C-alpha cells in the first residue's frame, strides 16, 4: 500500500455531477459508503495523464431502477482533498462501467469546494489516494 498524491487542474463540465447527485439513490449511495452527504456536485480535475481507476481499490455499486429509468452504478474511491494546508474528506466517483480511461475525474465532497476554498478554473489542487 502507497498514499499517493497527485496533482489536478479544476475545470468546467456541463453541470452532470448535480444533475446526478441529487438524485435520492445516488444520494443514499455515496452516504452510506463514504459517511458523509455529499454536496450535489463533482468538482472536476483534468490530470495529467488519464486516470486507471481500476489501479485502487474503490468500491463498485450495481445499475438501478429509479422513477422507471435504468441508472448506472458508480465507482467510488475515497481520498482526501489537499488545498493548502488543509485534508479534506471526499471521493473520486466514476461510472460503474467505462470503456477507457479519463484524464478527467470528478470529486465529490461534504461541501462545496469552489465556495469554501474560492477554487477557479486553472488552479490547482492535489489529492490524496491510498494505491
Ligand atoms: N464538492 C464540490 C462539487 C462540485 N463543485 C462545483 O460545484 C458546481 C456544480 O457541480 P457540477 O458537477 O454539476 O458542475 P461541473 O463540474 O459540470 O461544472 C461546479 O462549479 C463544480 O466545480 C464544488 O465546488 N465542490
Ligand atoms: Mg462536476
Amino acid at each position: 500500500v502507497k498514499l499517493m498524491i497527485i496533482e489536478g487542474e479544476v475545470v468546467s463540465g456541463l453541470g452532470e455531477g448535480r444533475y446526478f447527485l441529487s438524485l435520492p439513490p445516488y444520494k443514499e449511495i455515496f452516504k452510506k459508503i463514504l459517511g458523509f452527504e455529499p454536496y450535489e456536485g463533482t468538482l472536476n480535475l483534468k490530470l495529467d495523464r488519464e486516470f486507471d481507476i481500476n489501479k485502487f481499490k474503490y468500491i463498485e455499486t450495481e445499475d438501478f431502477e429509479f422513477n422507471g429509468k435504468r441508472f448506472f452504478g458508480v465507482k467510488v474511491l475515497p481520498i482526501k482533498i489537499l488545498i493548502g494546508n488543509k485534508k479534506i474528506d471526499g471521493a473520486i466517483v466514476v461510472p460503474k462501467k467505462t470503456y477507457h480511461s479519463s484524464e478527467i475525474i470528478e470529486i465529490i465532497a461534504p461541501m462545496k469546494l469552489r465556495e469554501q476554498f474560492n477554487l477557479k478554473d486553472g488552479d490547482v489542487i492535489k489529492i490524496l489516494i491510498k494505491g
